[PDB]
């Protein structure tokens, strides 16, 4: 069990973690997280405590969501996504800058998204399974200072692979009408 | 979104838990929480916690298992596709030694199985492919490995001809 752990080339506090994978013609086995290797990247005394899955169809966007206290660890365990992190810390020299990562079975990057960042992803495959872990102090009251930004917010200007994503459930009616 | 778990102890194998999350589904897909430390680490003994997350992506007709040891607790489910998941009591002193329980796990039956120390773990892929997710807790090869079709256990698998090695595929 090995991880390559690198800090982002552009957004301070973001980490890019790559596991070793064991592959043969039957499939592949890999470790996405150990406490020993990855909880150490959090603020003192904090640990990841939740594991969540989002399965979405082709062309769906999720995000942009964040707050000032939740750390996330995100990857794609089936299919392909474009994963986006946005620095939403007002004092930061990279405020409203973003980084995008194309994540799939041959590019198994796992992104540590710090508190104060927005999180989003877009599905390029037929469907994708998004996996993310969460860490935060305070288990009883929902986060203050939560924010949601539009996928195509003009201040951020994210380069997504389409101009016509599915956002709302109402948007999917136009798509894939069976003949 | 509410995060809830139905947590049922097995009536067949003492120590096994069958955990079902709430799930939110719509035309775009599904969202659900597989684990929280607060709700699920509490099921382990003496403050032990899950500390590792692993994924196994396997093609149709592949079988994995039967593997276990006397120290490791596991929490297992299928997050893409469909599996038959099997747990076997491999504690020699147990009144249910070599008994098993099987679960068909898919998006409509999102059971999550807590496999205690001393149990064997196995699964079989019925779909085109499947992504298996499991967490591990503990304070080398697996201490024990049994054949998928071990006659003492007698598991009713949905095929007589699974893929067992790379040669077979």
């Amino acid at each position: 069990i090995e991880f390559n752990i690198q800090e982002s080339k552009i957004l301070k506090g973001v980490y890019i973690i790559t596991p070793n994978k064991f592959r043969d013609l039957r499939g592949e086995i890999w470790t996405a997280f150990t406490s020993k290797a990855v909880d150490k990247l959090l603020p003192n005394g904090l640990k990841f405590i939740h594991d969540k899955f989002i399965h979405s169809k082709h062309n769906v966007i999720r995000g942009i969501h964040g707050d000032v206290k939740t750390y996330k660890l995100a990857t794609c365990v089936y299919g392909e996504i474009h994963q986006v992190v946005v620095d939403c810390r007002k004092d930061s020299p990279t405020y409203l800058k973003y980084e995008k990562f194309i994540i799939n079975q041959d590019n198994q990057q796992i992104i540590l998204v710090p508190a104060g960042f927005g999180n989003a992803h877009y599905v390029t495959s037929e469907s994708a399974v998004y996996y993310y872990k969460c860490a935060y102090k305070g288990d009883y009251v929902d986060a203050p200072d939560q924010f949601t930004y539009a996928w195509n917010d003009e201040r951020i200007g994210i380069d997504w692979p389409t101009n016509s994503p599915i956002l709302s459930e109402r948007d999917i009616l136009a798509t894939k009408n069976k003949g």
